[PDB]
């Protein structure tokens, strides 16, 4: 639950994602990727990517990226009001990725470092709070709908 003064920071910060969606979306998947090598397991068609290089390199991986944070922005721009967007993620995730909530929270903490390193200085503790807290509610109403399915 955040205040309108959160929300407003939130879309603040993601105006920075939207000048360069493809960008902050294939550094978040490489953060991930990276600092969370089993990650890469859950994609079919990722898992050949054995090297940053390789994924630095990959078009389908931007592309991915791209559908990621797109997917995410939509969310975000609800200012909580997801239920619609947020349950068939849940359920895609749950029944058809199987993608434990560890590595929703995994990918948050990416986002938050992605941000710092392409915004040095620029993505204030005040920001930092409110995209935290953003990415905390996702994360917390992913996990009432695994809860519900039995997923772990
Ligand atoms: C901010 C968090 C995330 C968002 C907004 C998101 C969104 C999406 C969307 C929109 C799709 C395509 C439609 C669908 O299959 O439902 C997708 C596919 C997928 N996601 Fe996620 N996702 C997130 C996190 C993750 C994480 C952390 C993992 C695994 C570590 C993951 C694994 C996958 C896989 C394996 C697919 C299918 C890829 C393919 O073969 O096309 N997702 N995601």
């Amino acid at each position: 639950g955040l205040s309108d003064g959160e929300w407003q920071q939130v879309l603040n910060v993601w105006g920075k994602v939207e000048a360069d969606i493809a960008g902050h979306g294939q550094e978040v998947l490489i953060r991930l990727f990276t600092g969370h090598p089993e990650t890469l397991e859950k994609f079919d068609k990722f898992k050949h990517l054995k090297t940053e290089a390789e994924m630095k390199a990959s078009e389908d991986l931007k592309k991915h990226g791209t559908v990621v944070l797109t997917a995410l922005g939509g969310i975000l721009k609800k200012k909580g009001h997801h239920e619609a967007e947020l349950k068939p993620l849940a359920q895609s995730h749950a029944t058809k990725h199987k993608i434990p909530i560890k590595y929703l929270e995994f990918i948050s903490d990416a986002i938050i470092h992605v941000l710092h390193s392409k915004h040095p200085g620029d993505f204030g503790a005040d920001a930092q709070g409110a995209m935290t807290k953003a990415l905390e509610l996702f994360r917390n109403d992913i996990a009432a709908k695994y809860k519900e399915l039995g997923f772990q």
